[PDB]
Formats: C-alpha cells, structure tokens, sequence
C-alpha cells in the first residue's frame, strides 16, 4: 500500500504550513 | 486505522521537528 506517499505529503504539508504560518506573522513585525 | 496513521505521525514529526529546530536556534541565536 501507498505509505511513503502519505508520509511525504504529510510531513510536507505540516512543515511547510508551520514555517509559512510563522514566517507570515513575522513578515508583519 | 491505516493512512490516517501515517498522516498524523507524518505531519506531527514535521511540524514538531520544524518548530523545535527553529525555536531551538532562536533560543540561543
């Protein structure tokens, strides 16, 4: 079954979403 | 509960690892 796929899209969505959200609030101040 | 397991552990490992790494470096420049 597709495992590596879920792991990749998962960690990617989280890591990216995290850095983005944080880096976003910092762009304002 | 397949799939959801990889997604949870995945995003969790990434999000946590990301915030940790960053929060770590910023904790002491």
């Amino acid at each position: 079954e597709p495992e590596i796929t879920l792991i990749i899209f998962g960690v990617m969505a989280g890591v990216i979403g995290t850095i983005l959200l944080i880096s976003y609030g910092i762009r304002r101040l």
